């Protein structure tokens, strides 16, 4: 037979800090230009695919400048400038090529599946 067992110890301290709660007034906004008046004829189908894992599929003119759509989903809460619009297939990112041009030009007519993606610094 056997045993036996011990042990102690002890400590003390403290010291009170800073913080900040209340924010400097932070800015806030949010409102852009303003489209409609659609044209007769041919629209293109673009299926808006965020990465939040929500969709929103939209219809533009052939003729509107990829801006058109770039700005929509930049209303919609997506910056190009931070993120990038994508496409099916072939893989494309909408930008490169231009916004002067044409949805046609950009290649998402007559329909096409316009995916947002995240953006790193400016392109890359």
């Amino acid at each position: 037979g056997s045993s036996g067992s011990s042990g102690t110890a002890t400590n003390h301290q403290g010291l009170p800090a800073v913080d900040s709660e209340i924010l400097e007034m932070p800015p806030e906004k949010a409102d852009g230009v303003v489209e409609g008046i659609d044209v007769n004829g041919p629209k293109a189908q673009l299926m808006l695919r965020y990465p939040d894992g929500k969709r929103e599929q939209i219809t533009l003119p052939e003729q509107a400048k990829l801006l058109a759509l770039v700005k929509h989903v930049q209303s919609k809460g997506y910056p190009n400038e931070r993120f990038e619009l994508l496409t099916n297939f072939p893989r494309r990112k909408l930008s490169h090529l231009d916004y002067d041009i044409t949805l046609q030009e950009a290649g998402l007519c007559p329909q096409e599946t316009v995916f947002v993606q995240e953006s790193g610094p400016s392109s890359g």
